[PDB]
């Protein structure tokens, strides 16, 4: 071997300085460019150099290869054998094999008056086999800011006719202005003159060059990018013969039950062609008893039980209400609270986002011409300069808003937050003009002279697009996309409206605020709070006829359905108005025009209404006394069912009373007695059946229905009481006082066979029940249960949180923004919780996603989430904080650089006095830091800030997202890995989103192998806590109504005495009510959530208030026949039922019809028509002929 040049002593232009000659053996290296030679290519660092290299001619490489290695350093098997082609080239120590000069002549020499041997030409022997294999690996790389191919800018002419031996042609040739001297390729792979190329070692775009250099990605290589991933689509729809299969399951089970059924009687038609008296007797005596008692001492009576009343309701001075929708919608104990508990604990509360969806509607789009070549761009219409100048004016805008409070100023400056602080304070804005630093001047500078731009903001646009984390253009333009708060800005979280990849396509434009949120302190969050309500105001008030803006806050939400939840209160209380003159009016009977004033109950029924209202307050204050907060779902729904049960006991006793006739040498008090004996058990059960069911029902975990249960269940049976001691005593004075003759309301001024009672025993008893009729309901009612099955599985789940804001609101406009242009949805965070060890080969493979981690890591797995990106509701890359520690420590990228002597983390810009390298550059320093360096150099890491000759550092996104534990070798505590989710617009998103995030956490806690459960991966989002009780809302609907239903069954077969027919009957009956409220909730289009549940373990307590009267008075009857039982229990109990509660009921929500609120009318007056009327139709007319056909005899 021998030299051919060395040294540069000759000069062509410029700098350019031609290689001096010199044919000798190859220099031992001066020891002084040691670092350099591990740079260039370290596959001659051996040391015992020998190399026929210079130090003059190292670094004068590395200049040249500034810009090819920006392009080509993308992608790391290309640029590896770029290099090989160079330092051979160069000064390999075999030069003389593979070159040969051609021409030279003399230098002179200013230094020595010596005449120095210049290289002016010679030709470069290559293989062909290894201009193949460079070329070819190369051929893929895209540029930067651009979806062409590196080569294009890199050859010298377009990249479509490249070839492979052209290219190092023009490399070599000093046409193109870099190379100092051209240098002829000769290309061949068999020894010439002698003369045989070199071939070294090559690597293709899917070959790694070291155990620690990722392979090339399929952007830059062709062959490494294959099938794309796919999940199955199960419909899951049974479709027997084309339709439901339930639809048609049904219809096969109702044609044979109509064939069954009337083919028996067509077919029999054609034939004839001691202790249950023992409890039900103690009960009517001491009834009789006390209700005597009860008439005898009205004084005694009422001031006691007012003496009560003010005792229990007095309470309501502690009243508290529940407002906050996490203790309203979740358990206090449920998975998704406890993670809450453990992400605000380790890592803070989640921020509050205050949004804004521009759009630019007048302009339209324009296109954008590259100068040198390349095809046309377009860009949207809110991409103009214009329109961003105006958004830009708009920001600076919103950052003035001062928003005083407290007797002191809160800025955004003030409550925002800033990731790097307090060395950088402005705060994350997350807009596009970051990518320009909110400055007009940035935004408005241009690079060129006339007749063309080189540079432009297009051009800047496209680059930090394409690499949102760069911190110089570093061609043409030399401007950083960072963020004047500091950390990248991705393109997804700033745009809408584009196709995939094309943000030049954008239509609207995505401007964030994020803003802290605060862990068990409220004068922050007030100050927050005051601070958005200007922001509000302030966009309210915005003009600005060039932009449409769609804006949210965190406060807005809450503000919106306070907003919405009143003005119908006119009607609410209008209702009651109408129900209570309804009450008061119906309980006197007539019977005669000028005796009206006299026999009229209008202070009766005030006394009533007034004892009602009293139950209910006294449940309210025991239980504000014991400390249970009341609810909006509480206070809407306790006074509708206390009033049914109440205004029902009312009728039932008033009428039962009226239609009696007084025996012969009987006192006042001994009539009402035995009227009260004889009426008191039915009012009793269902008091007692009602409590019992609700207060069993308070066994839930839902916060809705647990406060319910327990309230309303108080209610009842404390108004059962009031009604049975206060009432009769009123009864009996109200008694007095029509027979002395005594005028009504005013003062002292001086049997009845109601018109209904002789309707329903003289037209509708007797009609309902002929033979030819109850087959006829049965039927019916038998078919609407079928469809009310059939239908069933077909109700919505969870609530759409569009139809709880009203209809002139401005949340509407955001909502139809975010759906018709958002691509990303709320973050998620993958908390790996505190015990793994991070310090280990492995402990490092399960959570990377990297170059010698595994293949199912916590980031690889999270990645593959994000390919699917349809069917896992994940969208965007884990972005891990480990993957970029490793990248920052590596000694190639030598950002972590130590104080020698103090072992203190010297900066990446620093003097450079005596700082050395983290890491040694040797075959065992590129290895990851897996012992004790790794937590040596991870706090410096994390305190790293954004340097621009380092990078990005890990300070600004990963500070917050690493808990280190000093002390105790300060090993490293709960980190999360936070990626986006998709656009999630209705509650099955949610829901999906909750299913397959907690799927993924569960996977990759199974891959992971713990011992035990010490500790496992969870994702956390914002809305986790909202959407986690539709995950077993069916279940909870289920228990409940079972529960509920059970304990009703049992209550009635006890107190009834023993039969279990009539309470099976019963029974049966309720579950056909559920069943055709469910069917009712699919067909008008109600979902299934926390208020539907309220309203439906409600309703199960008044088809017991129908129920259990009729079939009580059927069941304790003593005439012959089942028919004639059957229509005398109608008539007698049926009057009073369809009187008290249907009527009362019927008036009330006929006047609620007008509402003017969404939620209102949806899941309160449909849900409550639907309940009374449904009710109503089961019991008075299938428990008629039910027990008609098949009622228990006796
Ligand atoms: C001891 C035994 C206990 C356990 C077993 C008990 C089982 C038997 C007991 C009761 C019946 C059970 C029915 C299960 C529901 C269907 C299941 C299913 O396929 O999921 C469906 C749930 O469908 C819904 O979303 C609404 C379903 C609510 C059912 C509640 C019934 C309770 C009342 C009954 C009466 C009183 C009950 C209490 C009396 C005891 C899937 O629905 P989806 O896909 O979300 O819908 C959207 C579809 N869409 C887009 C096309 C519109
Ligand atoms: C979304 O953005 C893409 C760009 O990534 C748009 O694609 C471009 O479409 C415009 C339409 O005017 C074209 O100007 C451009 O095509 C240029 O190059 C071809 C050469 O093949 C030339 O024939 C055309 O005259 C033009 O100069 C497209 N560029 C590319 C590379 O696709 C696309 O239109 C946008 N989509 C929508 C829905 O607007
Ligand atoms: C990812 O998301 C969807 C899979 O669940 C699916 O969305 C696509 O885009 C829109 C969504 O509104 C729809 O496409 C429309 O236009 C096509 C013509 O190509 C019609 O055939 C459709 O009926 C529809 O009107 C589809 O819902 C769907 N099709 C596309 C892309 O247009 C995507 O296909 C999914 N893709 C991947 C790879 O995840
Ligand atoms: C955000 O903080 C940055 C520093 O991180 C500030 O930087 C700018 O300061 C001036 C504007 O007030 C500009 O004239 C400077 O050119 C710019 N800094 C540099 C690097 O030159 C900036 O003030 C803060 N906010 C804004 C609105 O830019
Ligand atoms: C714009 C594009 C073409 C520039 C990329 C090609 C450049 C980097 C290539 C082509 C020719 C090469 C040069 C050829 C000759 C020498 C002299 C030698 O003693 C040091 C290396 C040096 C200086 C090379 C540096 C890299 C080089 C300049
Ligand atoms: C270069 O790559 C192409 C792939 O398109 C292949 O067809 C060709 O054989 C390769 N030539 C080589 C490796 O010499
Ligand atoms: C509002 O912001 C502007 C921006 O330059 C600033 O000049 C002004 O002092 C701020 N306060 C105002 C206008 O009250
Ligand atoms: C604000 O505080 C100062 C100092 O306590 C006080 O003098 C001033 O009156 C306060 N402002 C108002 C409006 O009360
Ligand atoms: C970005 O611009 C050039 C291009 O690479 C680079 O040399 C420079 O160091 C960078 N900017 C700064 C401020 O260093
Ligand atoms: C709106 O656009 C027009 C036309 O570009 C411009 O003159 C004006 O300043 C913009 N802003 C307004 C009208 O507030
Ligand atoms: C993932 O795990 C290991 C990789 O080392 C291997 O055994 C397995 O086949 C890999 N899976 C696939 C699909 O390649
Ligand atoms: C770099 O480190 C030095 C250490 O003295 C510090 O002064 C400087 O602010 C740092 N620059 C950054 C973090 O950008
Ligand atoms: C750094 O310290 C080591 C150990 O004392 C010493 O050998 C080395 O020469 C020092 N380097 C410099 C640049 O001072
Ligand atoms: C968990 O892994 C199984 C098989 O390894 C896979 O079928 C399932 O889809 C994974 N869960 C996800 C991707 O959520």
């Amino acid at each position: 071997q021998s030299c051919v040049w060395y040294g540069e002593c000759g000069i062509a232009y410029g700098d350019k300085r031609y290689n001096c000659e010199y044919s000798g053996p190859p220099k031992p290296l001066p020891k002084d460019g040691y670092d350099l030679v591990q740079e260039l290519c370290p596959g001659f660092f051996f040391g015992n150099v020998s190399l026929c290299c210079d130090v003059r001619q190292l670094q004068t490489l590395k200049d040249n290869l500034q810009l090819p290695l920006q392009f080509l350093s993308r992608c790391p098997s290309c640029f590896y054998n770029l290099l090989n082609l160079f330092c051979e080239l160069t000064c390999s120590p075999r030069q003389s094999q593979f070159l040969n000069v051609t021409a030279t002549e003399d230098y002179v020499d200013p230094v020595t008056n010596q005449t120095k041997t210049n290289v002016k030409e010679l030709q470069y022997y290559v293989g062909q086999s290894f201009a193949n294999a460079m070329y070819n690996a190369c051929r893929d790389v895209e540029a930067p800011s651009s979806n062409d191919k590196a080569l294009g800018l890199l050859c010298g002419k377009d990249a479509d006719a490249c070839n492979a031996t052209n290219w190092i042609e023009y490399m070599f040739n000093k046409d193109n202005g870099q190379a100092p001297f051209t240098i002829t390729p000769v290309f061949s792979d068999f020894p010439v003159h002698g003369m045989e190329p070199m071939n070294n070692a090559t690597k293709g775009c899917d070959e790694s060059v070291d155990e620690v250099t990722a392979p090339c990605s399929c952007q830059d290589c062709s062959i490494v990018c294959g099938p794309k991933p796919q999940p199955p689509p199960p419909p899951a729809p049974w479709t027997i013969l084309g339709l439901d299969a339930m639809y048609v399951i049904m219809w096969i089970t109702y044609m044979a039950f109509l064939l069954v059924f009337f083919g028996a009687f067509f077919a029999v038609w054609c034939y004839r062609k001691p202790v249950s008296a023992a409890f039900e007797g103690c009960l009517r005596r001491l009834f009789t008893r006390w209700g005597s008692f009860c008439v005898r001492n009205p004084g005694c009576v009422i001031f006691f039980s007012l003496v009560f009343i003010t005792a229990c309701s007095s309470g309501l001075v502690f009243v508290r209400v529940t407002t906050n929708p996490v203790d309203l919608w979740s358990a206090p104990s449920s998975q998704a609270r406890l993670e809450k508990e453990y992400f605000d604990q380790h890592f803070g509360p989640f921020f509050r986002t205050e949004q804004l969806i521009i759009r630019a509607p007048l302009t339209d789009k324009h296109i954008y011409q590259p100068y040198p070549s390349g095809a046309d761009v377009p860009f949207g219409p809110p991409l103009d300069i214009q329109i961003l100048h105006q958004v830009l004016d708009l920001q600076i805008a919103i950052e003035n808003i001062t928003a005083s409070y407290d007797n002191e100023t809160v800025t955004l400056q003030d409550i925002c937050l800033a990731p790097l602080s307090p060395y950088n304070t402005n705060c994350t804005i997350l807009s596009v003009l970051n990518y320009f630093q909110n400055s007009h001047s940035v935004l408005d500078h241009k690079k060129g002279d006339d007749f063309f731009v080189y540079a432009d903001y297009h051009t800047h646009f496209l680059y930090c697009v394409r690499a949102p984390a760069s911190l110089n253009d570093t061609s043409l333009l030399h401007d950083p996309c960072l963020g004047t708060f500091g950390g990248p800005v991705f393109p997804w979280l700033v745009l809408g409206g584009y196709d995939d990849q094309n943000y030049n396509n954008a239509t609207a434009l995505v401007i964030t605020f994020p803003v802290n949120n605060y862990y068990n302190d409220t004068e922050k969050l007030q100050r927050a709070q005051a601070w958005e309500k200007e922001f509000i105001n302030f966009v309210k008030n915005y003009k600005n006829p060039n932009l449409t803006i769609s804006f949210t806050a965190e406060r807005s939400i809450e503000d919106e359905l306070n907003r919405e939840s009143d003005s119908d209160v006119f009607t609410v209380v209008i209702s009651y108005a109408i129900m209570f003159l309804y009450i008061s009016l119906a309980l006197g009977h007539m019977k005669s025009c000028r005796r009206l004033l006299v026999d009229s109950k209008v202070s009766l029924g005030i006394a009533g209404i007034l004892i009602v209202l009293s139950s209910v307050a006294c449940s309210l204050g025991v239980f504000s006394y014991i400390g249970l907060p009341l609810t909006l779902i509480v206070i809407e729904v306790i006074p509708f069912l206390v009033l049914a049960v109440g205004v029902d006991n009312i009728f039932i006793l008033v009428q039962a009373y009226q239609r009696d006739e007084r025996l012969q040498g009987e006192t006042l008090d001994q009539q009402l007695g035995r009227v009260l004996g004889e009426v008191a058990p039915s009012m009793f059960l269902s008091s007692f059946s009602e409590t019992v069911a609700f207060f069993l029902g308070a066994l839930s975990v839902m916060p809705a229905v647990h406060t319910f249960s327990l309230f309303a269940g108080l209610a009842v049976f404390i108004d059962f009481l009031l009604q049975i001691t206060c009432f009769v005593s009123l009864l009996g004075l109200d008694i007095k006082r029509q027979e002395k003759n005594r005028l009504d309301i005013f003062c002292c001024v001086r049997a009845s066979e109601s018109c209904l009672f002789r309707f329903f025993k003289n037209s509708y008893s007797p009609l309902l029940l002929k033979d030819w009729m109850r087959p006829i309901v049965i039927a019916i009612f038998v078919g609407v249960l079928s469809f009310s099955i059939a239908v069933l599985n077909k109700v919505d789940i969870g609530l759409d949180q569009s139809l709880s804001m009203p209809d002139d609101s401005y949340m509407v406009d955001y909502f139809k923004s975010i759906s018709q242009y958002l691509h990303a949805g709320p973050p998620v965070y993958f908390v790996l919780e505190e015990g793994h060890d991070y310090t280990s080969s492995k402990g490092q493979n399960m959570v990377c996603g990297g170059m010698g981690c595994n293949n199912d890591s916590l980031v690889q797995q999270i990645f593959n989430a994000a390919q699917l990106d349809n069917y896992t509701r994940i969208g965007f890359a884990p972005s891990s904080w480990i993957d970029d520690y490793f990248d920052w420590v590596k000694p190639q990228s030598s950002c972590c650089r130590v104080d020698n002597i103090t072992d203190q983390f010297c900066n990446a810009s620093v003097v450079d006095p005596a700082c050395v390298r983290c890491r040694p550059l040797t075959p065992e320093g590129k290895q990851r830091p897996q012992g004790g360096d790794f937590m040596r150099f991870l706090p410096m890491f994390l305190s790293d800030n954004p340097n621009p000759k380092c990078g990005k550092g890990g300070h600004a996104a990963y500070s917050s997202a690493v808990n280190i534990l000093l002390g105790h070798g300060t090993r490293v505590g709960a980190t999360y890995f936070m990626t986006y989710h998709t656009v999630l617009q209705t509650s099955a998103d949610f829901i999906d989103a909750l299913k397959k995030a907690r799927l993924i956490a569960s996977n990759v806690t199974e891959t992971m192998g713990i011992n035990g459960s010490a500790y496992r991966v969870f994702p956390y989002s914002v809305f986790y806590v909202f959407y986690e009780q539709y995950l077993t809302i069916i279940d909870d609907t289920i228990f409940n109504l079972g529960v509920s239903l059970g304990a009703i069954f049992l209550v009635t077969m006890v107190l009834l005495g023993c039969e279990l027919w009539s309470a099976v009957i019963m029974c049966a009956t309720i579950a056909m009510v559920l069943v055709n409220m469910f069917g009712v909730m699919w067909l008008w289009g109600i979902s299934l959530n926390a208020v539907s549940l309220v309203n439906l373990v409600m309703s199960c307590g008044i088809s017991v208030e129908f129920c259990s009267h009729i079939t009580r008075a059927f069941t304790v009857s003593m005439k012959g026949s089942r028919v004639e039982r059957a229509e005398e229990a109608l008539a007698h109990m049926g009057s009073s039922v369809f009187s008290g509660i249907t009527l009362t009921k019927f008036g009330g929500i006929v006047v609620l019809a007008f509402a003017k609120s969404q939620i209102f009318q949806i899941f309160y007056f449909r849900m409550y028509l639907a309940m009374v009327l449904l009710g109503a139709t089961h019991g008075l007319i299938f428990l008629p002929v039910l027990l008609s056909y098949i009622g228990p005899s006796v």
